[PDB]
């Protein structure tokens, strides 16, 4: 767990868009990931901060469905720890996994939530949504952007929940990639 403390410490920061608290994972030089509900646009507060936003890009697949991911490109000399490598290179389940969440509401908190099994279709709230996974625990408001982590992986972005169960869109090292 000094794995997802390091995650914490280096990569995982509490944000705010006009959409509430998020979680944010960063994954390299500026390059950072949030669920698309988040809506950042052209501005994000990390930590308080208010920061440009270059580029921001929702992820579809092939299909043009969503999944459920936005990429965002910061506007800041400050560069995130490379973490590419700890991303598998095809969205993968984990037994046991943990959930890291960082708000200024929810901040420092390992959440336990059990196994990670392939779910895939989502109505998230009647959008479609494409290559979901899910854990049985009940995760709750304020919690989207946090980081499923398992040994040594991070393998999805908290998004969704029924009260009952939660939802992450899974991570692929591709979306990531330098052009
Ligand atoms: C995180 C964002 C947030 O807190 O939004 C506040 C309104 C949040 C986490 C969940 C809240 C309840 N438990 C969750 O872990 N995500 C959402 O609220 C999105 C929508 C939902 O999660 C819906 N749940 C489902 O549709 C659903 C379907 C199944 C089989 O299980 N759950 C709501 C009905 C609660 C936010 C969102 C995302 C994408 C959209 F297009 C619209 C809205």
């Amino acid at each position: 767990l000094d794995f997802a403390l390091s995650l914490l410490r280096r990569n995982i920061r509490q944000v705010q868009t006009d959409q509430g608290h998020f979680t944010m994972l960063g994954v390299r030089d500026r390059l950072a990931v949030l669920p698309r509900h988040s809506q950042p646009g052209k501005t994000i507060w990390i930590e308080h901060k208010l920061v440009n936003v270059l580029d921001a890009v929702e992820l579809v697949d092939e299909q043009g469905v969503n999944l459920e991911l936005t990429l965002i490109t910061l506007d800041t000399n400050e560069k995130f720890r490379d973490i590419t490598k700890f991303i598998p290179e095809n969205i993968s389940t984990a037994s046991d996994a943990t959930l890291v969440i960082n708000t200024e509401h929810m901040p420092s908190m390992f959440v336990p939530v059990g196994d990670v099994v392939q779910y895939g279709f989502l109505n998230l709230s009647g959008k479609p949504t494409h290559r979901t996974m899910m854990y049985n625990f009940p995760t709750k408001a304020g919690q989207c952007g946090g980081v499923v982590t398992s040994v040594g992986k991070v393998i999805g972005i908290h998004i969704g929940g029924n009260g009952r169960q939660g939802f992450c869109a899974g991570l692929k090292r591709s979306y990531f990639a330098s052009e």
